[PDB]
């Protein structure tokens, strides 16, 4: 059981990094939903600024219902880039762990391929094609029908044609 | 009864790297299929931001 | 265009 003493560390590290950027992210988005309550806080009062004749009014809560919105718009591109950041440092963790899984396959059949190498493979081809080639010849030389045959019609067939004449009138 | 000791030994280390390439093969896999979800989810709140007017 | 077809 090999303890992996970078690598838990660098773990902890990690952790502590993520922990940190999703309480900062949790802290915006807890601020945008205050500004939005604030948002339709001044939107009720804009409206009760229009109804009791305060134009003016209305236009006040209106400006002031901009700009906590604005704000609102600001947290939200905040805690967007915090969750982008997030995002980057799982992707680096499982960049690095496959990286690792691609040099391990990569030693290992670096060590095939040294060992069974591509001239290896030539040279036994080789040797197997040129004893096939000494295995036909060794085997067609003892099947040579000269023996079996051994003295040949000096007539050159003329007597073998002429019983198989014989045999087919027959 | 012949041991080989160094065909053991490489058996257990090309084991060995095939272990580690396929647990990050299933990370991948439960990554993609969880990434998948959130495609899903993102559509279905395209939807809804279709429906509600908001283009 | 195409989610405003579906």
């Amino acid at each position: 059981m090999v303890k992996n003493w970078l690598f838990g560390k660098k773990r902890k590290e990690d952790a502590d990094a993520l922990a940190t950027l999703k309480g900062q992210q949790n802290r915006l988005q807890a601020e945008a939903r205050n500004l939005e309550r604030q948002s339709d806080e001044q939107k009720i009062l804009a409206s009760k600024m229009l109804k009791a004749g305060n134009k003016a009014g209305a236009r006040q809560a209106l400006k002031r219902r901009a700009v906590f919105m604005k704000r609102l718009n600001t947290v939200h591109n905040t805690a967007m880039n915090l969750q982008a950041q997030i995002d980057s440092i799982q992707t680096a963790t499982s960049t690095a762990e496959t990286v690792k899984a691609m040099e391990l396959g990569t030693k290992v059949v670096g060590e095939k391929i040294k060992t069974v190498s591509p001239e290896r493979t030539e040279r036994v081809m080789d040797s197997v094609m040129e004893q096939r080639d000494q295995i036909e010849m060794m085997t067609e030389a003892l099947s040579d029908p000269s023996l079996s045959e051994g003295i040949l019609d000096f007539e050159d067939d003329a007597a073998i044609d002429e019983q198989l004449a014989q045999l087919e009138a027959e």
